[PDB]
């Protein structure tokens, strides 16, 4: 099974980025941030 994290690693995001992401999203890009959005889903993990 992937992570949301090692997505991260694939889309070169950021550590701070996903880890945040469950905190308050305001570091990711309007761009990566549909990408992320589809690459969540691919993993089955959103959270």
């Amino acid at each position: 099974a992937a992570t949301m994290k090692d997505v991260a690693l694939k889309a070169k995001v950021s550590t701070a980025t996903v880890s945040r992401a469950l905190m308050n999203p305001d570091k990711v890009s309007q761009a990566t941030r549909n990408r992320v959005e589809k690459a969540a889903r691919e993993v089955g993990y959103l959270p």
